[PDB]
């Protein structure tokens, strides 16, 4: 018997219903949100959560867009900083503290992000950053210290390639990769206001990658997550989610180490990427399904469910309390890579929150990228067009 079997007994047993629609496909990050609302609907009476998948974000957003259009909306889903931008473009959304969810504990860097007009429109739930994941065993075997600064990575990468007969940088040819190289190039997205894909930072990150393939260090997977190829060639690095870090877990056939992003210099490790999502409450929800809203999202941001969570995840806990909770600081003190992820978590950069930002990252830059890595399109040109794109979107 599954978690989702006694949430549908739980619910239909119940007079009030709050859907929480999530682009958690399998996994561990599907079993721990389960177990959660499991959890959280046993002390209620005759009040429930019913988590609905809707495939990945970008169908949980496609889903909730024509959900609008229908008239028929959830209670709560999860939501990137820019989809919020776009719910409340319609005023879909209910501000959290009207609510009365205390926020205070909540990490900064999380609350900035979903605070619009100094209000707040989301709880941060699920929060990952990215870390450099590794080959113990391969580093070992070379005498190849984990790199700590972008030069080291790329004579380790390249080091590493040459001994074992084939490029041990693995990495996707998308938005989120380019992300770590193009922010530790100096590289920002904004410009006065306007949104800039070209700026030479751009053009040099995108070099970076395509003159790592072409020297056979850098490996483009265009087939599945990086922790789905495991096992053909010779793995040493990735740049990659928190998220994946079950899945790497159960995947690997090597020691699995996890480190902090190597940076411009030893003094700070590198930004990592935040990515993951924000619980979201609707208006068209009635008060009663609020309520419960309220109550589920106190019970998400309680030290236990954040600790339980995180640790089952690799998600960033997104709160003080969280750190203080006894069974976070047992599974840390068995397990250093949480430590890492959480350290990892205080040098985070996050893209652009426009509307049209899950539009521009997937069709128009990581389109660009694909065409420079896979197709071998100057760089420059790939980046000139996505730019010329993201403008004409914009106008619109
Ligand atoms: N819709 C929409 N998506 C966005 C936006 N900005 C970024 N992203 C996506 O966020 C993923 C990162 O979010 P994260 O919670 O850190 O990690 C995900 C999964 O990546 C990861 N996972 C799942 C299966 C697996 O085999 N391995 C694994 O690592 O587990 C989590 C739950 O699925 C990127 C990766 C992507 O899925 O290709 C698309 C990217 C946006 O604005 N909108």
């Amino acid at each position: 018997m599954k978690p989702e079997d006694v949430i549908k007994e739980q619910c239909a047993r119940a007079k009030v219903v709050a859907e929480l629609w999530h682009g958690f496909t399998g996994g561990a990050p599907k079993a721990a949100l389960e177990n959660l609302v499991v959890e959280f609907n046993k002390a209620q009476q005759g009040r429930c959560v019913r988590p609905v998948p809707q495939g990945g974000y970008r169908d949980l957003s496609t889903k909730i867009k024509a959900a609008f259009a229908a008239g028929k909306v959830p209670t709560m889903a999860q939501a990137f900083e820019n989809n919020i931008a776009l719910y409340l473009e319609a005023k879909a959304l209910l501000p959290i503290e009207s609510l009365g969810v205390k926020l205070q504990g909540v990490n900064l860097t999380f609350l900035n992000a979903v605070r619009f007009g100094g209000v707040v429109y989301g709880v941060p739930f699920n929060k990952s950053i990215q870390v450099l994941y590794y080959n113990k065993d391969l580093l070992k075997k070379h005498g190849v210290p984990v790199p700590a600064t972008l030069e080291e990575f790329v004579a380790a990468a390249k080091k590493l390639s040459r001994a074992e007969g084939g490029p041990v940088y693995w990495f996707q040819p998308d938005a989120s990769t380019f992300a770590y190289f193009f922010f530790n190039l100096g590289g920002s997205y904004l410009k006065d206001g306007k949104l800039v894909l070209n700026s030479k930072e751009a053009v040099e990150a995108l070099t970076l990658l395509q003159n790592g393939v072409k020297e056979g260090w850098a490996k483009p997977i265009t087939s599945g997550y990086i922790n789905q190829n495991l096992g053909s060639g010779p793995y040493a690095f990735s740049v990659d989610t928190s998220a994946g870090y079950t899945y790497y877990l159960r995947a690997a056939k090597f020691d699995l180490g996890v480190a902090t992003l190597p940076g411009r210099t030893k003094g700070q490790p590198g930004y990592g990427l935040v990515a993951g999502t924000n619980l979201v409450v609707f208006r068209q929800a009635s008060k009663e399904e609020q309520a419960v809203a309220k109550d589920f999202l106190e019970f998400v941001l309680s030290p236990r469910a954040q600790a339980v969570f995180a640790t089952a995840t690799g998600y960033v806990p997104v709160t003080e309390g969280a750190l203080k909770d006894p069974v976070y600081q047992a599974y840390a003190a068995e397990n250093p890579d949480y430590a890492t992820i959480v350290r990892q978590s205080r040098y985070a950069k996050f893209e652009p929150a426009l509307a049209e930002w899950e539009q521009i990252r997937f069709d128009i830059l990581g389109q660009a990228i694909k065409e420079a890595i896979l197709n071998k399109a100057d760089p420059k040109a790939a980046l000139d067009r996505a730019q010329k794109l993201a403008e004409d979107l914009l106008s619109s």
